[PDB]
C-alpha cells in the first residue's frame, strides 16, 4: 500500500471513524485518523487558502487554512518526515466526494522543495491557471481541468453543480527529491487556493494535499471518507 | 524527426559540415549549422559556466561562456521561439565525443521557466549536485552520474579518463510549458557549469543545451559531430 | 541632473514635446523624447498589467502592457544600459496629473535584479499590498498608500475621485547593484499593475516604472508630461 | 536598548555568564544567556554554513551549522517571534573578538523573508560576493568587505591575521516587514557561510545572525562575550 504524509480539509464529519463532530483540518500520518486537529469555521463558497510548510531542523509540520476576513483556522504535527517517507516522493492534492457533496476545485497551486549537502538542490512550481490537459500534472481518477483554468478534482455538471460519489487527484509530474543521507537540511513548502460550493446541507468530503511515494495510485475503496488516500480506516 | 533549440559549446571544428575554423559557441535552429557563432577561448581543464535566456517579447536567445579570470564569449541570435518549438518541450544538456574525447562533465544545473496570461505559471530547478539514479532526469546514451555527484554526460573510465565514440543526454523530467495561446510574455533561463579535460591535442565534440518536444530521443547516427540532437548535416 | 531609464504608460498625448498623437507605450532613455514607442489601446477604469526586462547579454530592454481579454502593446529598445546607469541605482515608479487627471493606482509591483560574476547576487521584492508608512520604500511628492492596501501615486480624494496638478513616486528603499566589473551577465525584471480611472475624456498623464542614481528626485517643473522624471523636455 | 533574536555561534565560553564548557550554537531571545544551546564540533581554519529558519504557524526557531563531511549541529527553540520582535526589523549578522581572537570572514549571505495576508509580501537577497563599498548593507563598528569580496566582520591584517578587541556588524538596508495585524503566515530564512581561522588555541568571540529594530546599533560595552548584540550581560 502507499506510504501518505497529508494534510486534509474534511468538511464532512465521519465520527465513526475518528473525525471530531465538526468540519476540521488535520495532519494525517499513513492513516486517515489525523495526528492532529483543529476545528475549521468552513466558509462554504468562498475562495479558501491552504499553507503547509516543513523543514528537517525543525520537525515540525504545519498548515494553515484561511479566508478574506475571517479568522484563519492552523494546525501542527511533531513529526520526523525523513523517518516516514521515501527520498524520492510525488506531491498531490486530491479530494472526494460520497453521498454528500461539494465542488472541489483548485484555483492555484504552489510548491518549494529545497535540499541542501554549496548549493541546495531544489524543484519550484506554481500554477495560477492550469491548462486543458496539463502535461506537467498527473490526473487520477475523475480529476480535470475545466474551461476557466481551474482545476477541478471531482465530478462537476456543464454548469458547475457538484456531483456525489466522485474521487480525483492531481500529482505533479517530476518525483521531488526530499530528502538524502548526510543532507543538512530539507523543506518543503505549498499552498492552494480552493473554492468548496455546496447545494447540500453538509458538504463532503473535502480536499487534501498529499505527499507520497512516486507510483502512488488510487487506492481500492478509497472514496468518500478516504479522501482519495487510503485504502481502510485503519 | 525531433524539433531542436540548442545552444552548442562546440569544441571540435568540422569544417566539412559548417563550423568555423576554431571552438566556437553557437545557437542551432533545427540544424547542426548554426545560425549564429561566435570563438570560444576553451579553457581546457577550467571549470566553465554557460548561461543562457530568452523572453517572448525581447524576441532574442542569448548565451555567454565565461571561466574565472578570463574574458567571456557571447553569441545571440533573433528569433520567435514560439513559433519554432512546441508549446510543451522538455529541455537537456547534450554532450558527444567522436575520434577525439573529452570530458563533458556537467557539475550544475539550473533552469527557470515562467509563462504568464494574475499572476505567472513557473517551473524552476535547480542541481549542485546530482544523485545517482536521479529520478527527475531522464537518462539517455551514456549518460551517468558519477561518484562525486557530477554529471558525466558521455563515458569516462574509473580514474575519470574520456572516452571516445560516445552520445549522452540528460533530460528534466516534468515537461516545460513554454507558451501559450494569449500569453502576455514566457521567458526562460537557464545556466550550466561544465569541465571539460581531455589528453588530446584536439577535444572533441562538445556539449549543449537544448530544448526539444517532449518525446525527444538521440537520433540514430547523431554521434561526434551531431552532437546528439540532429539525425543529419543539413 | 538625475541619470534615468524609463517605460512611461503615456495617457496624454502632448505632441508639442514629441509625443504620437495617441495613448502610447514608450522606452526613455535619459530624455522625456521616448527612444521607442507603441500605440497603447488604454482600458480606462481597467486593471493593467506592465512587465519590463533587460539582460546584458541580448542587451534588449523590453516592455509589455495587458489587459484581461485585450491585445498587448509590446515596445522594445536595443541599448547596453550598462553604458546608461550607474552601476548603484534605485528603481522606482512614478505618476503625475496636469491639467486634466486620472487615478494612478498601484495594486502590486515586484521586482527582481541578478548580478552574475558560482554564484550570482540578487535582490527580489513583491508586493501584492502595501502597508502604511511602507518603511523599504521611498515615497516622493504626494505619493501615498490608502485604505486598501494600494499605492496612489498621484492625489485621490475621500472617494477616491483623482485631483488634477499632481506629481508623485515611489522607490524601493534598498539600491540596486545592477553591474560590476567582468560581471558575466546582469539581468532585471519588474512587473507592476495598475488602475487607471478618470471623470475626464482625455486622461493624463501616465504612468512609469524607472531607474536612477540612488539619491534620484523630483526635478523642479517635471510635472504634467514630465512624468516626474526630467527637469525640462529636450 | 535593541530588540535582538539572533543565531549565536560561539567560539568562545564565557562560564561566568552563562556559556556552557564547551564551543556552542545558541539562540538568543533578548539576552546574551541563550534560551536554548547545542555543542559545536567547531572546525577551525574550514568553511562553515549556517541555516536559519522560522515561521509563524510551526512558531518553531531552528538553527543548524555544518563542514563538509562532518556531523551538523542543530539548535531549536519554540518561541512565538512576532510577539518578540517589532513588525519591521533589520537583519544583519554580527561578530567580535576579545582578549583572544579569530577571523570573523562571511563569504556568502542570503535571505528571504515572507509576508502573507493573493499574494504573499516578500524579501529575498543574496551575497555570494560583496562589493567594496556595499551600498545596500549598513556596516557597523569594525565591519569591512576585503579585497577577494568577502565580509570580514571584525579586524584583519594585510596577510589576513585576526586582531583581538574588535567588533563589527553588517545590516541588511531595508527593513523588512516580518509581521502584520492578519497576516495568514510570515516566515523567514537565512543562510550563511563563514570561515574562522585563528592562530590561538581558544579561538573567540564568534558570529551571529540577528534580526533587531531597524536602527539597531553596537552598544556601548558589547564587546568581547557580548558578541556586538547586547549592552549587558542580563
Ligand atoms: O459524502 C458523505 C459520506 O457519505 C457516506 O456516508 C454516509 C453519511 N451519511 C449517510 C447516510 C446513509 C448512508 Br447509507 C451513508 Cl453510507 C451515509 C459515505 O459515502 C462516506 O464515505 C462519506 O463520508
Ligand atoms: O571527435 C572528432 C570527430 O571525429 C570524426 O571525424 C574526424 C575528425 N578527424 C578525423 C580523421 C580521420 C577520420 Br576517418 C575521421 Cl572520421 C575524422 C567524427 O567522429 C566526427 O563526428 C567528430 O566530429
Ligand atoms: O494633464 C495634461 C497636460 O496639461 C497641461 O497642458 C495642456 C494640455 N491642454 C491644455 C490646454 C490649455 C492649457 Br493652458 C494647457 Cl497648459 C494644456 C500641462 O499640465 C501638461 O504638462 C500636461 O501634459
Ligand atoms: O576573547 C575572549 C574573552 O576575552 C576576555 O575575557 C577573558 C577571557 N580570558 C581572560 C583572561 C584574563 C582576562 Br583580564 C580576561 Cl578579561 C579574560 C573578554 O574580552 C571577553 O569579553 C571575551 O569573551
Ligand atoms: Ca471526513
Ligand atoms: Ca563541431
Ligand atoms: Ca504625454
Ligand atoms: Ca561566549
Ligand atoms: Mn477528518
Ligand atoms: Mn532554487
Ligand atoms: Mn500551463
Ligand atoms: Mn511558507
Ligand atoms: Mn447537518
Ligand atoms: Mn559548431
Ligand atoms: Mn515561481
Ligand atoms: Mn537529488
Ligand atoms: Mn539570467
Ligand atoms: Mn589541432
Ligand atoms: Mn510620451
Ligand atoms: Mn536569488
Ligand atoms: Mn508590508
Ligand atoms: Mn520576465
Ligand atoms: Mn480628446
Ligand atoms: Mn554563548
Ligand atoms: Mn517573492
Ligand atoms: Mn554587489
Ligand atoms: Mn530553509
Ligand atoms: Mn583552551
Amino acid at each position: 500500500a502507499d506510504t501518505i504524509v497529508a494534510v486534509e480539509l474534511d468538511s464532512y464529519p465521519n465520527t465513526d471513524i475518528g473525525d471530531p463532530s465538526y468540519p476540521h483540518i488535520g495532519i494525517d500520518i499513513k492513516s486517515i485518523r489525523s495526528k492532529s486537529t483543529a476545528r475549521w469555521n468552513m466558509q462554504t463558497g468562498k475562495v479558501g487558502t491552504a499553507h503547509i510548510s516543513y523543514n528537517s531542523v525543525a520537525k515540525r509540520l504545519s498548515a494553515v487554512v484561511s479566508y478574506s476576513g475571517t479568522s484563519s483556522t492552523t494546525v501542527s504535527y511533531d513529526v520526523d518526515l525523513n523517518n516516514v517517507l521515501p527520498e524520492w516522493v510525488r506531491v498531490g492534492l486530491s479530494a472526494t466526494t460520497g453521498l454528500y457533496k461539494e465542488t472541489n476545485t483548485i484555483l492555484s497551486w504552489s510548491f518549494t522543495s529545497k535540499l541542501k549537502t554549496a548549493d541546495a538542490n531544489s524543484l519550484h512550481f506554481s500554477f495560477s491557471q492550469f491548462s486543458q490537459n496539463p502535461k506537467d500534472l498527473i490526473l487520477q481518477s475523475d480529476a480535470t481541468t475545466d474551461s476557466d483554468g481551474n482545476l477541478q478534482l471531482t465530478r462537476v455538471s456543464s454548469d458547475g453543480s457538484p456531483q456525489g460519489s466522485s474521487v480525483g487527484r492531481a500529482l505533479f509530474y517530476a518525483p521531488v527529491h526530499i530528502w538524502e543521507k548526510s543532507a543538512v537540511v530539507a523543506s518543503f513548502d505549498a499552498t492552494f487556493t480552493f473554492l468548496i460550493k455546496s447545494p447540500d446541507r453538509d458538504p463532503a468530503d473535502g480536499i487534501t494535499f498529499f505527499i507520497a511515494n512516486t507510483d502512488t495510485s488510487i487506492p481500492s475503496g478509497s472514496g468518500g471518507r478516504l479522501l482519495g488516500l487510503f485504502p481502510d480506516a485503519n
